[PDB]
């Protein structure tokens, strides 16, 4: 069915090894992408509090911002600033500047149960609006793969671009929230 | 952590897309590797009967042979001949001819819940003998990855070599049965 490229697999591998951690909230375990310095991202439905477990180390959250567009609509991204010695590789230059469609993407998961899994998801479409668990959400990417709980937070990449994080699905399709350069560079 | 090469991921993807199906027995679902014609392999612990579900289509098993070496020891490979119109790409030339060690291997799964997932497992070592669920087993490959149930039948590959199928683990390590060219020729 779906296929990815060699450089695509190697690009995903480099992001996972250097820019992901296992995050655990009250709501469960999630893959977490670190973007730069001590700034990382996680789906809003994870309900981040004043503390979070990062690789099983409880870490103080210095700040969190649940992202909403100018229509005050959910984007399902929550940016968190972490009180933790280690800093992230700056990967902002891999973030897209515009909404777009993509071919042969890869979904990568980093949890305790699946500490290094890679899933080619195929063509990613700009789906736009989504009724996500009853919450209207915008800037959604869609792919036809039977995604599962525990893949939320998973990083979706193309060769050279980190395009989103997984946030939902219906049993036959997966949905990711867009990542955009403007969210982190202003 | 564990790492694989682009060519490694691309070879595994080609094997999965062309030479794997979802097999479901009374004992559960397993990844099933087709080797040539209508011949496929599955772990013996799947307890294959006279029928099997191949991609949710009940298929008549024409023959099955649970492999044991010349010491009459379990190998955990079962070769099945399937009553199935479509035939498999012959990939016998990718099978190793002898026991060996491998680097930066990949474990690939094709089940209903995880249809085509890829896991770098790192260095694969010829472990040899294993007491698998109380059954003495030979020709076992070992890799340090926390494998799980539902990854049994998963194909272990390196670029150009189909080296084994997953059959067990202990929570910190995974174990696969060797595949050898002599089994099919
Ligand atoms: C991962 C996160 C999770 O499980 O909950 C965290 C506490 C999970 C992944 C999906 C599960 C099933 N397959 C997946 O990929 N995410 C969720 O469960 C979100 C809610 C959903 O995905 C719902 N699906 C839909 O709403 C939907 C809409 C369409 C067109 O198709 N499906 C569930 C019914 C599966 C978690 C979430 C996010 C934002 C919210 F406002 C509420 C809930
Ligand atoms: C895959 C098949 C399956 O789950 O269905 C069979 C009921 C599963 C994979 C392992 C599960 C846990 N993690 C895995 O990778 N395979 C099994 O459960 C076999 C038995 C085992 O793996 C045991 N482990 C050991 O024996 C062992 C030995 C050493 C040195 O380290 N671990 C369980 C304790 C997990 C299934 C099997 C195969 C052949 C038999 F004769 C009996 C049982």
């Amino acid at each position: 069915s779906h296929m990815a490229s060699g450089p695509g697999f190697d690009f995903a591998q480099a992001i996972m090894k250097k820019n992901t951690v296992i995050a655990r909230t009250e709501k469960g375990e999630f893959t977490m992408l670190g973007v730069y310095d001590r700034v990382a991202v996680i789906p809003t439905h994870a309900s981040v509090g004043e503390t979070i477990y990062i690789n099983d180390v409880e870490t103080k959250v210095l700040d969190a911002c649940a992202l909403r567009d100018l229509t005050d609509t959910n984007l399902e991204i929550t940016i968190v600033k972490l009180d933790r010695n280690q800093k992230f590789r700056d990967i902002r230059h891999f973030l897209p500047r515009y909404e777009d469609d993509y071919n042969d993407a890869v979904l990568s998961v980093h949890t305790s149960k699946f500490p290094n899994m890679y899933i080619p998801v195929g063509q990613v479409t700009n789906y736009g609006f989504l009724n996500l668990g009853g919450t209207p959400t915008h800037r959604i990417l869609m792919y036809n793969f039977p995604t599962r709980a525990g893949q939320c937070g998973g990083v979706v990449t193309t060769t050279g671009k980190v395009i989103g994080i997984h946030v939902g699905g219906n049993g036959a399709q997966g949905f990711a929230a867009m990542l955009l350069h403007s969210y982190f560079s202003d």
